[PDB]
């Protein structure tokens, strides 16, 4: 049972905490609980780095060990870091649970030490018209992020 | 891979960072993220010099090794620095990527050590009919800038 936790920092409204859980090499479970977001859909990703020296900007692109194109968590075409959209409710609040099989807490593909980033806009899932669709799903700015710290 | 990074200063509350990237001698990709700006279109150019002894003002006109008049980035008649407009959203942030062929990161025409400047108003693109359309795109007003430094 490995465990991680990202405490979200933001310059805009955004607060919250995101817990990760992995038993053996079963899937990782990410349970998130967040506030200060515009109702609707927001991109949610594991970026490649946890360099926070320029805030969320310095955390690099989506965690992509497999060198693949951007997709939804449900695609075979997909970054590892692609957790899709989280649905923000009317009160600015999201409270979700995602189970994924590409964001391990242990080993050489570990996301421990990396950042999760919530985005201003919906993730395209690689399918919008846009120039950035197949690399970022064109989700706009990095509105909150925290480094995935090892938890006890 | 050549890399560049400009950190914005302003006396007007604009903040941001702008990244540049160029594989070998393909186009340069510029990815920026900026805050503290009036919503709507702002002209966005690479300027000739990286001289900030008098602020944004000492950075010269638009970067222009070919000696052309001002245009849109998609025109033949175009300064090298003619990067068009960025769109600032209702929160006063802009998050954007521009791919361009005339702003290299290496060689004689390299933009490294030059400045990138955000302007108060929209760029004309040379089509506004103003006496300054063919020079500044009537965007006029330097509201933040940053010298393009070498990145790791
Ligand atoms: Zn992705
Ligand atoms: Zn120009």
């Amino acid at each position: 049972m490995a465990k991680g936790v990202a405490v979200l920092s933001s310059s805009e409204g955004v607060a919250g905490t995101i817990l990760f859980t992995q038993e053996g090499d079963g899937p990782t479970t990410v349970t998130g609980n967040i506030s200060g977001l515009k109702p609707g859909l927001h991109g949610f990703h594991v970026h490649a780095l946890g360099d926070t020296t320029n805030g969320c900007m310095s955390t690099g692109p989506h965690f992509n060990p497999a060198g693949k194109e951007h997709g939804s968590p449900e695609d075979e075409t997909r970054h590892a870091g692609d957790l899709g959209n989280i649905t923000v409710g009317d009160d600015g609040t999201a409270c979700f649970t995602i189970v994924d099989k590409q964001i391990p807490l242990t080993g050489p593909h570990s996301i421990i030490g990396r950042a999760v980033v919530v985005h201003a806009d919906p993730d395209d899932l690689g399918k919008g018209g846009h120039e950035l669709s197949k690399s970022t799903g064109n989700a706009g700015g990095r509105i909150a992020c925290g480094i995935i710290g090892l938890q006890g």
